[PDB]
């Protein structure tokens, strides 16, 4: 399931930079980004299979991608944002 909705203005501010690089088609800082997120603990809604993709939100400091990634849905405006490796997630309200 997913947790609620948060505004794009209450992440962190990497979320913002990830979510202007998909509307541009990137360049994307790693080579993950954009890859199929399967979605194989049905936390999120069923779908068919490459509905979902997954793309890194940079942690500040790390040396790896860390925990945090934006999930896009194929629907208008459907992005979920985890901060804890997909064990939660909320839907991004970019409108505030």
């Amino acid at each position: 399931d997913v947790s609620g909705t948060v505004c794009l203005s209450a992440l962190p501010p990497e979320a913002t930079d990830t979510l202007n690089l998909i509307a541009s088609d990137g360049p994307f800082p790693y080579s993950q980004d954009g890859v199929v997120f399967q979605n194989r603990e049905s936390v999120l809604p069923t779908q068919s299979y490459g509905y979902y993709h997954e793309y890194t939100v940079i942690t500040p400091g790390a040396r790896t991608r860390g925990t945090r990634r934006i999930i896009t849905g194929e629907a208008t405006q459907e992005d979920y944002y985890t901060g804890d490796h997909f064990a939660t997630f909320s839907l991004i309200d970019q409108t505030c």
